[PDB]
C-alpha cells in the first residue's frame, strides 16, 4: 500500500492511504488517536499511534503487552483491532506501531455531563460494562483502573471498555480505583472492577461523584463513611504497620443504608450497589453475578454474554531484551488477520 505523511499532534503520522481525514481525538495509553475515514469499507475508525514504542525495555514490553491483547479481545463491549500497520517494510527499519478499531464519539463522562439519565438508560449502560468485564475476566484480565474516561462511547451508547502495567516509567483520578489498589493491600482479586463498577453506576444515579476524595486518605474516610468501618481481618490484607494502626485508629462509623443515599433510585439498582460496593472483595458481586441481577432484566441475554478464549500471559514474567520485543512485536503485527465486516447474525 501507498503510504502518506501528515503531522498530527506534533509529530509525522505514516499511515495507508486506506485511511483518510485524520484528526485528533486524544491521546490514550502510551499512545495519541486520530478519528479516520477507512475509504475500504466506508466506516469510521480511530487510529492509535503509539507513542515512542521501542524507545526502552519498558515502552517494548508494553507495546507487546498492548498488541497481544488488542489482538485477542474480540466483544461487542471491549475495543480490539480492525488493523495494526506500521510503515516499516521489514524489521531493521520497524519503530513505529499504529492500531485501528472503529470510531467511537466520546466517553461516558460525555454521556453523564449534560443529561439527567434515566433509569432504563442506566441500566443499558451498566449492562454493557459488566457484558465486557465478565468476557475480560474469563481470560484473567483485570482491568484495574476503570473508570468513565476508559469506557468508550458512541452516539447510541453503545459502550467500549479501553485502556485494560508492571512497572513506572500525568496524574490520573483515583476517585473510582478499589480500596485494595488504591492503598496498594497486598492481593486483589478480579472484583476490583466491580467496586469501579458501583462508582460509576452511584454516579449516573446521582450526577454526583461517589468518593471525591481529595488524596487518598481523605478518600479513604469517604469510603468509610459509606460502607462502614471493616473488621480486624481486613488488616490482614495491609502490609503496612503504619497504614493499619491509622485504620485501626479510626472512629467507627456505621454502614449506610443505601436506600438513604441514593433517594429516588430504583430499588433494583439500590441493591445491586450494596452487592458491589463492599470492602471484602471475597464477597463482592462478580461480573457474571451482576448481569443476572434483576435490575438488568430487560437486557440480560445468557446467549449473548459470551466468556473470552483463553490468553497466554506467560511472556509477563519473562525478561527479554529490547530487541527480542521488537522482533515479537513485528511478528505480531504481522500475522494479524482482520475480523470480516459483518461478524454478528441474528439471535
Ligand atoms: N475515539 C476513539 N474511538 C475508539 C477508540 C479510541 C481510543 C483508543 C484506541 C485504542 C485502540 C485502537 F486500536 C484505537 C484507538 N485509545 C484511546 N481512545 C480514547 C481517546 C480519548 N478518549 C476516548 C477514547 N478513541
Ligand atoms: C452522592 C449522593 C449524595 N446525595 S444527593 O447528592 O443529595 C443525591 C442526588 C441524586 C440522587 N438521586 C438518585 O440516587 C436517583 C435519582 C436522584 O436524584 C440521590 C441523592
Ligand atoms: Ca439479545
Ligand atoms: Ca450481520
Ligand atoms: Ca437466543
Amino acid at each position: 500500500p501507498t503510504f502518506y505523511r501528515q503531522e498530527l499532534n506534533k509529530t509525522i503520522w505514516e499511515v495507508p492511504e486506506r485511511y483518510q481525514n485524520l484528526s485528533p481525538v486524544g491521546s490514550g495509553a502510551y499512545g495519541s488517536v486520530c478519528a479516520a475515514f477507512d475509504t475500504k469499507t466506508g466506516h469510521r475508525v480511530a487510529v492509535k499511534k503509539l507513542s515512542r514504542p521501542f524507545q526502552s525495555i519498558i515502552h517494548a514490553k508494553r507495546t507487546y503487552r498492548e498488541l497481544r491483547l488488542l489482538k485477542h479481545m474480540k466483544h461487542e463491549n471491549v475495543i480490539g483491532l480492525l488493523d495494526v500497520f506500521t510503515p516499516a517494510r521489514s524489521l531493521e527499519e520497524f519503530n513505529d506501531v499504529y492500531l485501528v478499531t472503529h470510531l467511537m464519539g466520546a466517553d461516558l463522562n460525555n454521556i453523564v455531563k449534560c443529561q439527567k439519565l434515566t433509569d432504563d438508560h442506566v441500566q443499558f449502560l451498566i449492562y454493557q460494562i459488566l457484558r465486557g468485564l465478565k468476557y475480560i475476566h474469563s481470560a484473567d484480565i483485570i482491568h484495574r483502573d476503570l473508570k468513565p474516561s476508559n469506557l468508550a462511547v458512541n452516539e447510541d451508547s453503545e459502550l467500549k471498555i479501553l485502556d485494560f502495567a508492571r512497572h513506572t516509567d500525568y496524574v490520573a483520578t483515583r476517585w473510582y480505583r478499589a480500596p485494595e489498589i488504591m492503598l496498594n493491600w497486598m492481593h486483589y482479586n478480579q472484583t476490583v472492577d466491580i467496586w469501579s463498577v458501583g462508582c460509576i453506576m452511584a454516579e449516573l444515579l446521582t450526577g454526583r461523584t461517589l468518593f471525591p476524595g481529595t488524596d487518598h486518605i481523605d478518600q479513604l474516610k469517604l469510603i468509610l463513611r459509606l460502607v462502614g468501618t471493616p473488621g480486624a481481618e481486613l488488616l490482614k490484607k495491609i502490609s503496612s504497620e503504619s497504614a493499619r494502626n491509622y485504620i485501626q485508629s479510626l472512629a467507627q462509623m456505621p454502614k449506610m443504608n443505601f436506600a438513604n443515599v441514593f433517594i429516588g433510585a430504583n430499588p433494583l439498582a439500590v441493591d445491586l450497589l450494596e452487592k458491589m460496593l463492599v470492602l471484602d472483595s471475597d464477597k463482592r458481586i462478580t461480573a457474571a453475578q451482576a448481569l443476572a441481577h434483576a435490575y438488568f432484566a430487560q437486557y440480560h441475554d445468557p446467549d449473548d454474554e459470551p466468556v473470552a478464549d483463553p490468553y497466554d500471559q506467560s511472556f509477563e514474567s519473562r525478561d527479554l531484551l529490547i530487541d527480542e520485543w521488537k522482533s515479537l512485536t513485528y511478528d505480531e503485527v504481522i500475522s494479524f488477520v482482520p475480523p470480516p465486516l459483518d461478524q454478528e447474525e441474528m439471535e
